[PDB]
C-alpha cells in the first residue's frame, strides 16, 4: 500500500479536473484539462510517477483502462495498471466526499485566480497540508520513509 | 535545509525547461513553458509548494527575484523568496552539470515520444529514480521524513 494510488475525474466550468489520491495518505497532486482523454491521463501518470513512487494505479474507468497511451505510460514507468472497481464498497464514498471537499476549496480560493487551474493548485496546496494531527504531506512522507527504511 | 530549492531555468528545441531542485537530495521537478515569465514561474512555484513543503526558494535571476507575481505566489504559499548567487561558487558549477545530465537524458529518450515535454517528464523520473546507494527521491524523502520527526 505505499505504492497505492486511485485516479479520479470531477467537472467544474466546463473543464476537467484530473485528480491522483494516494490512498494510505490522501495526498493529492491534480491538473485541469480540456478534457479526458488517454493522452492526458497518460501524460499525468508519467509526471506522478516520476515524482513518487507509483507502483499500482486504479484507473478511473475503463476508458482509461482500456487506454493503449494509458498502457503504454504505464509500461514505461513500472506501473501496474488495475481496475478502479469499488470492491469496497466505501470507495465510491471517499472519492465523492473528496471531490465535495476539493470544490469546496475550490469555491473559498476561485476569487484570488483568473484561471481555473490556479485555484485548483491553490486547493492541491490547501488539501495537502491541512491537518487533521498529520497532514496528508506529512502521511506520505512518513509512509513512504518507512517503505524505504 | 529540508525545505530549500533551487530554480534553474534551461533551453531546448526553442523551449524553456523550468526546473526546480531540492538541493539537499537532488530530487527534482521540471516544466516545459514557451518562455519565461513572471506568470509560469508563479504559477510553478505554486505547483510545487503545494506537493512538497517549500519554504525557502533561491529565484534564478533578478527578474523572478523582481516579478510581483512571483512574489505574490511566494507570498501565498508562504515560501521566502531569496536570490540565487552563488555566495559558493560550488553551487553555478552543480545547476550546470544538472542541465547537462538532463539535457543527455531527454536525448536518450527524445525518440519516444512526440512532445518536448514528455521527453522532459521521462528524464525527471529517470532522474529521479536513479541511484548514486540512494536515489535522490528516497533521499528527499528520508530528509523530510527526518525533519517532520
Ligand atoms: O509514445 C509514447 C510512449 C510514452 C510513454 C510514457 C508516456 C508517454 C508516452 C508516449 C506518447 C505521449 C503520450 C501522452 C502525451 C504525449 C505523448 C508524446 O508523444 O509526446 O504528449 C502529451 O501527452
Ligand atoms: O512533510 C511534508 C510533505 C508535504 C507535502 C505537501 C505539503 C506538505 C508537506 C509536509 C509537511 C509540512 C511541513 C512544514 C509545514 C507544514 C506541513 C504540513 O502542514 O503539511 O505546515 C506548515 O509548515
Ligand atoms: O493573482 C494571483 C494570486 C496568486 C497566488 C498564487 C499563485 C498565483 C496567483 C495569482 C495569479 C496567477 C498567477 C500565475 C498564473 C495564473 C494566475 C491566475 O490569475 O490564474 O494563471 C496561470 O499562471
Ligand atoms: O521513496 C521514494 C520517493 C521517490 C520519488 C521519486 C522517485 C522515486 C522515489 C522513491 C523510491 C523508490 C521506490 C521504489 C523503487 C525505486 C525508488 C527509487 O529508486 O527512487 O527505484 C525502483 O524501485
Amino acid at each position: 500500500s505505499p505504492g497505492i494510488w486511485q485516479l479520479d475525474c470531477t467537472h467544474l466550468e466546463g473543464k476537467v479536473i484530473l485528480v491522483a489520491v494516494h490512498v494510505a495518505s490522501g495526498y493529492i497532486e491534480a491538473e485541469v484539462i480540456p478534457a479526458e482523454t488517454g493522452q492526458e491521463t497518460a501524460y499525468f501518470l508519467l509526471k506522478l510517477a516520476g515524482r513518487w513512487p507509483v507502483k499500482t494505479v486504479h484507473t478511473d474507468n475503463g476508458s482509461n483502462f482500456t487506454s493503449t497511451t494509458v498502457k503504454a505510460a504505464c509500461w514505461w514507468a513500472g506501473i501496474k495498471q488495475e481496475d478502479g472497481i469499488p470492491y469496497n464498497p466505501q470507495s465510491q464514498g471517499v472519492i465523492e466526499s473528496m471531490n465535495k471537499e476539493l470544490k469546496k476549496i475550490i469555491g473559498q480560493v476561485r476569487d484570488q485566480a483568473e484561471h481555473l487551474k490556479t485555484a485548483v493548485q491553490m486547493a492541491v496546496f490547501i488539501h495537502n497540508h491541512k491537518r487533521k494531527g498529520y497532514s496528508a504531506g506529512e502521511r506520505i512522507v512518513d509512509i513512504i520513509a518507512t517503505d524505504i527504511q
